[PDB]
């Protein structure tokens, strides 16, 4: 998984060489190909949500070279959390958008998290730099794409967890503290969400079984991700593991 | 020549004090006097190409000084030969111009000689900063402009290089390592240019005979400044150094 984390930020690097303008080949609405133009800007990330990188821990240097890059390039040069964001979010915010507290919220989260190296371990749960960096590119207007190794196990638990907070921010609430498990309404919304998101069908699709590998219940217990207490219930978490471990393949 | 560098730089502040508008007199079509308004904005430099300062090395800390803020001024704040550019090589690129290949490239080599000070000895090529200012000052749009102490010896191999290393590069090629003497078909450029361009003229215009002062050949071999090897012909080279040692005075 190293040498598959490097060629992917080589790609990204390639398509945002500076002063270079990519073209796109797009069917339009008559079938017929043609060329765009478009001004790439990426930011590139890695984390790690696995036992390997959180409890024993792999990687973490690694990964934090290319983290740091990005994160110069989303909140500035200043990541005091104290400070005033700059960067893509110092862009948007000086629009006066009517969107100005939830945006200023994540951003101190964000500095917070990467000031005490809270993503190094796993607090109770695990994605909380993962799943803020998604919703704070949401807000700002740009789009946000995250991915596995294939696709399916550890997209789709990010996948749920993005969509359990969305749903309990719309209630006009706030956002929830980093490393805090959830409450029992977020329990019952993340239960909810669990099964009634389209990712037991991307599984069955993409292999012939549903299930996910993220849910393992390893021998000692020291080395487990601590998804029973986020998911308060026996059975759907033995629901959202299915037919994951007879899938040796 | 020491107080000769503060001089220069004195006048170059103080024709860009910050706000300050420049006013300047300009004949025009008609032969009247016609004052004009410039917004000047200049980045000096100074390096120091003589045995002098290669080989027992002189004012090398006093002209850093003035180059540390001269690349601040072009690049930015932020000179890891990695990073993206800044300054004014920034804005340019900004534009997403047909030209940005060379440019980022040129950037690209001077960070790394700034970095590892190879401009403070002549691993076998003794402009290998100044040349690549000067081109790089062309293709962003600016204007390069060069001196010496008369602008007439130092001045005019610098010309030589910059005219020999335009002319390789228009064959549709790639620009040359830092430091690397040229090839075969880059001596024969090379050797054409000395004697094609217009340096010599201008020597016997400004003196009344043709020669120049940087062939000197000391006589302790490790003082000399190696364009044996990059002129590499031993006629030719005695060519380039012609009256240039009965012009004492």
């Amino acid at each position: 998984e190293g040498t598959m984390v490097e060629d992917q930020m080589r790609a990204w690097q390639s398509l945002t060489q500076p002063g270079k303008m990519i073209h796109l080949k797009i069917r339009n609405k008559d079938g017929d190909l043609q060329t765009v133009k478009i001004k790439p800007d990426v930011a590139a990330f890695n984390v790690g949500v696995n036992e390997l990188a959180l409890k024993l821990g792999f990687g973490l240097k690694a990964s934090d070279s290319y983290n740091a890059e990005a994160l110069h390039q989303l909140l500035g040069n200043d990541l005091r959390p104290e400070a005033r964001p700059g960067g893509w979010v110092g862009e948007w915010l000086a629009q006066y958008p009517d969107n100005y507290e939830v945006v200023n919220t994540l951003a101190r989260q964000i500095k917070d998290i990467w000031k005490n190296n809270q993503h190094h371990k796993d607090g109770g749960e695990p994605y909380k730099l993962a799943q803020r960096l998604a919703m704070l590119a949401h807000e700002i207007d740009a789009v946000p794409a995250w991915n596995c190794k294939s696709g399916k196990d550890r997209t789709g638990m990010m996948d749920s967890e993005i969509k359990r907070e969305i749903i309990s921010l719309h209630q006009t609430h706030m956002l929830s503290a980093p490393g805090s498990l959830p409450d029992s309404g977020g329990q019952k919304i993340f239960q909810k969400v669990l099964l009634n998101s389209g990712n037991l069908e991307i599984q069955k699709q993409n292999t012939g079984g549903a299930g996910n590998k993220v849910m393992k219940n390893l021998s000692p217990e020291v080395l487990n991700l601590s998804y029973q207490k986020r998911v308060g219930d026996e059975n759907i978490w033995q629901s959202v593991k299915g037919i994951s471990s007879l899938i040796t393949s």
